[PDB]
């Protein structure tokens, strides 16, 4: 029996990822470094020095310093807030719905750790989550492929890994939900094929959130 | 224009698949032969014909001759029978009635020859179900994973290949819906990885038919 449901931010809730993997690609580019659209998404869930420090590693054969890590990061982040803010993913506030109807407690596992996060998610889905049942980068020091935030997330809620189940839409964080023993359901809502999902070690994998909605009811009889 | 949605009947209609490989795998084991359930399933959409001539050609390293062929086919045909019959797959009823309310042609799109199954489809989905608009084993030279019974049922309905829809739980049979330019749903029904499906060329896939009928209005949108 179920406890609470666990959401990625990104590409789960909010529609973020044609920004995140825009910015990326565009920022690498304007230092020689080629970061594609494609491995952006692939990249979906690290930590933007992990990100930074893989693409170091391959083109430079080196590590980005931490004042590097902080210049770039500071520059895609200038260049993700550019663009007309994301919104809310199709399907998300409706899910959000069912599920806290059903007794359920959403719960937020996210590697950012900006403040307006909070009013934002609480002004897009106004009385779901508590600042308290939520995993930010404030509390992440390693970061999705690692379990770890999904093991803070069942911490701070009191859970056993049975008790939850894990909302994923990329396969670093499946394979984060995955490799924290949780039940883990994918919605493929990027550019990815749905293998690299179920690769990750999604349970069950959904087309998109809307799907996931309709389909909520009957999975969890 | 979406005129028509092409079923196939075992894993999809009726929950068979556990009879099915069984069977087939009982048979072989008393012939001599290694078929494992897990094999069965993969096998799923072939004639008896090409079944039987795969473990031989494996397994002996010579093709079966046509009386061994129909000998071990029967015994088969007859041990599945002595199981009480299949019942039929939740979800399946409620997503034909929706089909047909929405205008659209059920057909039955299938490897098989089994006579009691086949003559239990009105009995089991009344008013859905049309001899002239069925394509079964007695009408394939060839048989899935050759597009062959899915062209052939465009002809027989009058369809284009951007007019149908395929729902199908088996690689070869995702396969062969595939290879016709149909789009093909698959719904994983059976104890396989959702890869095997999505890389047979499933354009959707859904871990059941119940799920799919619940998405159906929204995937169709
Ligand atoms: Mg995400
Ligand atoms: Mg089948």
């Amino acid at each position: 029996k179920l406890k609470a449901v666990l959401f990625d931010m990104d590409g789960v809730l909010f529609n973020s990822m044609p920004y995140h993997s825009e910015a990326w690609h565009q920022v690498m580019k304007t230092h020689g470094l080629d970061l594609s659209r494609e491995e952006a998404y692939m990249h979906e869930g690290r930590t933007g020095a992990s990100t930074i420090n893989i693409v170091f590693q391959r083109e430079l054969g080196k590590e980005a310093t931490q004042e590097e890590i902080e210049s770039i990061y500071h520059e895609k982040s200038i260049l993700f807030n550019s663009y007309p803010e994301a919104e809310r993913m199709p399907g998300a506030w409706e899910l959000l719905q069912k599920v806290k109807s059903e007794g359920l407690t959403p719960m937020v596992v996210t590697g950012s750790g900006q403040l307006s996060l909070l009013e934002r998610l609480e002004h897009n889905f106004p009385g779901m989550f508590h600042k308290e049942l939520m995993v930010t980068a404030f509390d992440v020091k390693y970061g999705k492929p690692n379990p770890e935030p999904y093991l803070m997330a069942l911490k701070k809620g009191g859970l056993k890994a049975d008790e939850a189940v894990v909302i994923e839409n990329a396969p670093l964080g499946v394979e984060a939900g995955h490799k924290a023993g949780i039940f883990t359901i994918a919605v493929n809502t990027g550019p990815l094929d749905g293998q690299v999902l179920l690769d990750a070690g999604a349970d069950l994998l959904f087309p998109s959130m809307q799907t996931l909605c309709d389909s909520w009811d009957t999975i969890m009889l």
